[PDB]
């Protein structure tokens, strides 16, 4: 799993 970013 790749995480999101904000
Ligand atoms: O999982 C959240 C998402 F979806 F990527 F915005 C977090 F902001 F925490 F990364
Ligand atoms: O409101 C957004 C959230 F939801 F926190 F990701 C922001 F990234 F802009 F803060």
């Amino acid at each position: 799993m790749v995480g999101g970013v904000v």
